[PDB]
């Protein structure tokens, strides 16, 4: 019933994924930390995204990719409650994964892996229903799923970004304009539907949208071209959260 629910939403989302963020790992009540075992060999990563019946792992590079290799790309993973609790209660029991694929990226000069590991037994239950209450909200494009970072002298200390300065371009033109909120999928800028290009400084990071709401100095709701979105600035907005 609750199983037969979650195979059907395992059909119906077959190759979607929900990024992770602060309210959405206390909404699953899963740490974002995870304990990958290969043997006796252990690592810790960072759940990127999750989905009903995979999850993405970050990784450094050359540590748990080739000794996933070494052991015929399987391994076990250990999620755990949202907390700092180190009581067995706190744990679900380790589960079977298999890799299925793995891609390399960059960040500050470091190296990193992201690991689509598919459960080989069932998630816990618990978890993967409201992974697919996540996934149906996504689908629906209705309300919001994810935070939207305001821009202020806290959140600027933690993003890797210097200042709230951007830039705007459209019709041939490029304006100044100030970040007021961020989000994996848009931003909302201040400055004096159409394609944009929104930009800012960054170790110019480009991203292509459009724009969603204008109000009035005139602010600009923005939605990045949900394709195209570098994988820099997902990173970017990922890292804020962990
Ligand atoms: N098309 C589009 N327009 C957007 C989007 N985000 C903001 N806007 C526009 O900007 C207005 C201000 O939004 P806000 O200051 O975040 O203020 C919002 C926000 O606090 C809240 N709100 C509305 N929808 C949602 C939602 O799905 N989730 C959450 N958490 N808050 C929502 O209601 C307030 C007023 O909503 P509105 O009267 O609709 O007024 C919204 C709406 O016209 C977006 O993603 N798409
Ligand atoms: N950071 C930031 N991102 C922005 C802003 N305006 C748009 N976006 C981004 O553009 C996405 C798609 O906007 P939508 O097509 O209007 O699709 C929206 C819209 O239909 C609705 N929605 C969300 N918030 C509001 C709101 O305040 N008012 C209204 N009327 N609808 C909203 O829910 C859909 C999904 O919203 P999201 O998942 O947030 O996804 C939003 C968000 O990622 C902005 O002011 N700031
Ligand atoms: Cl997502």
């Amino acid at each position: 019933l609750l199983s037969r629910k979650i195979r059907d939403y395992g059909a119906k989302y077959r190759g979607k994924e929900i990024k992770m963020s602060t309210e959405i790992n206390s909404f699953l009540n899963l740490r974002n930390t995870i304990e990958m075992r290969i043997g006796s060999y252990t690592a810790f990563g960072v759940i990127y995204s999750i989905s009903m019946d995979s999850l993405k792992l970050i990784f450094q590079e050359d540590t748990v990719l080739p000794a996933l290799a070494k052991n015929k790309n399987l391994g076990s993973i250990q999620l755990k409650k949202n907390s700092d609790s180190k009581s067995s209660a706190a744990f679900f029991p380790f589960l079977s994964v298999k890799l299925l694929s793995a891609s390399a990226y960059s960040s500050l000069n470091k190296e990193y892996n992201l690991l689509t590991l598919e459960f080989l037994s069932p998630a816990p239950e618990e978890i993967a229903i409201k992974v697919g209450k996540l996934l149906d909200l996504k689908l629906g494009q209705n309300q919001r799923i994810h935070e939207r970072i305001i821009i202020d002298k806290d959140s600027i200390r933690k993003l890797k970004i210097d200042s709230d300065k951007a830039f705007i371009k459209f019709n041939g033109a490029k304006h100044k304009c100030l970040i007021k909120d961020l989000s994996y999928g848009g931003a909302l800028v201040i400055s004096s539907a159409i394609d944009l290009i929104f930009s800012f400084e960054f170790i110019e990071i480009f991203i292509e949208g459009k724009s969603k709401s204008l109000s009035v100095v005139f602010a600009l709701g923005i939605a990045f071209d949900e394709d195209k979105i570098p994988l820099e600035y997902t990173m970017l907005i990922h890292d804020y959260f962990n």
